[PDB]
């Protein structure tokens, strides 16, 4: 029939009734439209902003609703909810960018959700060795356990040097019981700290099933297995394995290193990429080892005695090591080793970009989170000052 | 003469008649302008959005039409078509960004075109081994053929180890007919699966000409060539080639690996880059091999006996392998090897960025496509719930 | 006193006279403002767009003029010029982005300036061997000269292989005059082609001073120097240099390779980066060679006989070659070689990102230029069809 | 009760009194609102821009204030201050981007603060050797000291070559006092230049504590220590250390090289990243050396005599050097070396992206600063020409 004016605050909008009444489910398609009617002015006064109302009216005109890139999603979805609209009908070309903006905002939302849980006898000491700067004695425990881990690692390394603990002489007086005593002490502090952590843990199951607890137990257990086995003499064999397993104490530094935890998280995130790396690596290794073995099988004194023996050459060449203990001597072997070097470079460089990008993005998340916390504290102080 | 008002819904626009009538081909330059004339108000009421109409009026003023970056191209070209305008007259400085936006949208358009073709006796089994999760027995076939490929590869590798199938003794009782039996079995399942795929293929030509079919046939054929040739005795020579060709069975994993297909696609896309890599690599190799041969020709017992013999040194040095079996002994040879290492590093690193970028963009396309499918399903469910 | 309305087409603007008259140099601060005055409406009707006029009025209010990022610079500076404003007074925070947009547009401007010069007896043949697809016989010359370059390179490589041109026997009948004849032929075609290019060159100075002409002459001249020197017997010495210089014929492929020209351009652009690479490389080499020599000087039979002799070890280690012909034997030497490997990796990786970025940006310029040409042709055809 | 109109210049805005009076602290919530009241028009005329006033009114409606991305922050915070608002209440989703824009602008602010301090007997000569292009004799001093550094480095390198300064003969007449004289001269110019710099330095403490002064003193002092020690005979020992320390004179080129200073700054900025690199590197080295030693301990004549002896193999393998003087001979050793190569590649490549990004961003800062200075000079000249 005619056109009605439905002005937003300040800027006026006018449209035909039939277009406005196409969708009766929304606020503007129902009796709420008649509710906003004003006397002697016939203007539907909405106390909102006109920019989003432009898109709302555009959605009313066509069957398509868009999303302006240069706008705040909070205001956008506030105007959507206020006008009885849903975020699931905003086209498809604009829908993906809207989802990207929503996920970027939700990242901050769950960051604040993790922040606000900051906050009783026993668990107090659990709060001690959970943030090293909460107290002074907790920091003392932190530094003491770090020093003990370091001294244990250093002693384990030094135990094998000649004239330090292994004699190079024949009949002269150089072992040390002091190394055993130092190992006993280090294991004592390690197990005491682990037992205190287990006792102070609010949830025994969550603590025990955690990666750090299993790392601690696999670091401390070898000493106990060794003392148990000493009842069955000191025969070699598994003794070498027990000696090897003592290097796992260096993994306890992940409490003292944020970078170690970031690297663990970025290795967890790229599990598919590392799996593809391993699969393509072993596929290329098998192919090139087979080709190299069959090319170098019939030499004078070739070290390519089998495909498993060619695995060594293939892995040395693909990583661009080039020890030189196994080199091809035939034309075909040389050609295929030349191809193998470049192909291994390509295989290795395939997922390194993804690993780098994930590590960089996690690192940037860490700095963005700490910067957000600091700036939020500063803003709270500034707004409290006024 | 005067100015006429041609207001879009809400916001008014006014302009002189002569400017509006410069182009009679469009909607607003013809009798359609008089059609929209309203009585007692002399306002041309267009039920569109004002933002794009601003650019339309700007095009009417000058001979130049721009494109706003902060807008939806669907709305933009809808307003262009509605007002009798063409997308081929939107300047040149804004034209390229418009084309970029159009191609980004068209990417989603053909993605939906590939999605909507999801969807009868024989071809049903073809649908079995085309998406492994469609049925339960199809997944059984998938895992069975994967296991058989793996066991064939493992047997081919193990066949060459001493004391496994090759005797290291002289007169003691170690070959195995069991290896031949396992090869017969693996080829049996491989050819049965390939024959079933060929029979169930809707188009025999498209299936046979495909890369996967030719890979399967070149993997299975060597056994048949070998059995045919056994009628002509078991003389060596091509027997080594037949043994080598058996490693191609590992290429059948590209059905089981999305990463292998992505790598194949990104190698296809970068064909020019790989060609340039090969050309620059061989050019540098020829140059440096010539220089190194002429610098190291007159040593005591130099292994630089010819330029082809210096190809080996050049390719080892350019890839930073450094076996050490061929090292320069003269000052000129050392200088040119030092230059050769860095130059080869540069040559290799020239197209690796492009290969990395293409692989990353294809990978991102894969995740964006699967995310779009999942979010479209979720949006359909949500809109069905209301 | 009061406020005057100075409405742009459609949207109205009102401001006080004193603010509008602050700058009399501009169009709106002078009698042109009174020129636009309309009767019985007191509205200064400007037939422009309101968005840029908002920034113009903002500049009139304060002493600061901004630049909207979401706008076309062509429209922006058109409104600046139309209103008597200059682009040199648009603040400083917005000035840099304005300059970036202007340079991005000017890049297309000079691209079109290079395009529009596409376009007589002699110079016609110069147009033959300047774009290979202009004619059919020019393409024949292109392929013929490419084949001759390739055969010359292949002959130069093969001339040094034993039993091909160098006898490995003692008294049996294997030199070849055919190699000399092939060299004569290749030099004949090379010099004929170069002479034709020089004759057909519109500017002899520009052609001769060009890099391609000097490459061609240094490739062809060694044969003439050799024939001249043959009058002074065939004594060795410079004969090796003449043989070496024959490999420069492979540089003529830069006509046939766009990638070679792109690499040359990106090496020219990064001259400062390559200079810094060389400087830091030689600095690190000197430092580490001195340290390694003084650490390894007093070994049993060390090959570290001098700092120049340690240059070889340092350059081998810094590039991660590791030949193994020179390895440190002392603790200090091992520590400093371990540091040297990582430091050389860092030094090499310092400017590789810049070289990669420059090569990628030049490559992207090439594709963007060809895409722009193709899309401009398509747009011209489409606009001619209507 | 009713709605009041509070129009900004041109575009009108209307709102209810209760919403406008929610916050009395601001300009519009106090008697300043009544101050702007106009007679016979009841319009609050604000001579500002409407775009930011839209966000101001939106903040008045809700309890949330947003920030438009497509706007100048100078105008934004000018409108915030003019209307009695604070930048600390602009939400949180828009707050972070606002802070990013503020820091980007402040970067230019402190760049201009460092620029404007450009600007008396003694200190004049200090201005001589602080910017080499200020005068002509200062440039002469710059080139003279560069030449003397270069000749000192060259002499130090050449002093160790056989037959140059070290005799290879037995009884024939080849040392040189000329090398000592050249060293005396170089130290003379070095100490004269350093003394002049110290005398002309406005602040002796700031100059002495600087890195360049300590570099100069550690470069010049070894000669004086040597002349002092010559009174205690010429016994070896520390003589080698004094000879080694003479290579530090090459560090004086950082005055002559902007890239050296940029590299120093980017190493200072990435101190945490280099610390993490060192920590992860030594952790991996310890782990892999322990495993390799225990795997290769029981070979025939293995060089894996201890974990410290396996440090050499681990660091050679992790950097992909591969000298080949120590190679594993057992299956376990080969497997763990194969893992070690890839793991070392990962460890090395972890912080190289961050180092590259920091160096690139510092380099881009340098070019952006010099470009800004040049364009500011050009703009000043252009505005002076009008
Ligand atoms: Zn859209
Ligand atoms: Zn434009
Ligand atoms: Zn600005
Ligand atoms: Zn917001």
């Amino acid at each position: 029939d005619a056109l009605i004016v439905l002005n937003v605050s300040g800027t006026r909008f006018q449209t035909w009734q039939d277009t406005l009444e196409r969708y009766p489910d929304t606020l503007l398609g129902s009796s709420e439209r008649d509710f906003f009617y004003h006397p002697e002015t016939q203007q539907y006064f909405f106390d909102r902003d006109p920019d989003i109302f432009r898109h709302i009216l555009n959605f009313y005109r066509t069957g398509k609703l868009h999303y302006p890139r240069h706008e705040c999603i909070s205001a956008y979805d506030e105007e959507l909810a206020f006008f009885g609209l849903i975020p699931e009908i905003i086209g498809d070309c604009c829908y993906e960018e809207y989802k990207d903006r929503r996920r970027e905002n939700a990242e901050r939302l769950q960051d604040d959700a993790d922040t606000d849980t900051a906050g009783t006898a026993r668990q107090r000491v659990w709060r001690a060795f959970e943030n090293p700067h909460t107290s002074t004695m907790a920091l003392v425990f932190y530094y003491v356990t770090g020093f003990f881990i370091a001294v244990s690692v250093i002693a384990n390394v030094v135990e094998t040097v000649p004239c330090g603990s292994s004699p190079g002489h024949i009949k002269e007086l150089r072992y040390a019981v002091a190394f055993f005593c130092l190992d006993t002490a280090c294991v004592m502090i390690f197990t005491v700290e682990y037992l205190l952590r287990l006792a102070a843990a609010p949830s025994r199951y969550r603590f025990v099933r955690s990666v750090m607890s299993i790392i601690d137990v696999v670091a401390i257990l070898p000493y106990y297995i060794g003392l148990v086995m000493t009842d069955n003499e000191d025969v070699s064999g598994a003794f070498v394995t027990l000696r090897v397993f003592r290097v796992f104490r260096i993994f306890k530094f992940s409490r003292h290193s944020q970078g170690l935890r970031i690297l663990g998280y970025t290795l967890k995130s790229c599990a598919s990429e590392l799996g593809f790396l391993l699969f393509s690596l072993t596929m290329a290794i098998i192919i090139f080892a087979t080709v190299m073995f069959y090319a170098e099988k019939g030499s004078s004194a070739s070290k390519f005695t089998s495909i498993p023996a060619a695995f060594w050459y293939t892995i040395v060449t693909m990583t661009t090591l080039g020890y030189g203990d196994m080199v091809p001597k035939t034309i075909a072997g040389k050609i295929f080793g030349s191809i193998c070097s470049l192909s291994g470079v390509l295989v290795i460089a395939l997922p390194v970009p993804v690993i780098v990008s994930n590590f960089s993005r996690i690192y940037h998340q860490n700095q963005r989170a700490d910067k957000r916390r600091a700036q939020k504290k500063a803003r709270l102080a500034r707004i409290r000052a006024a």
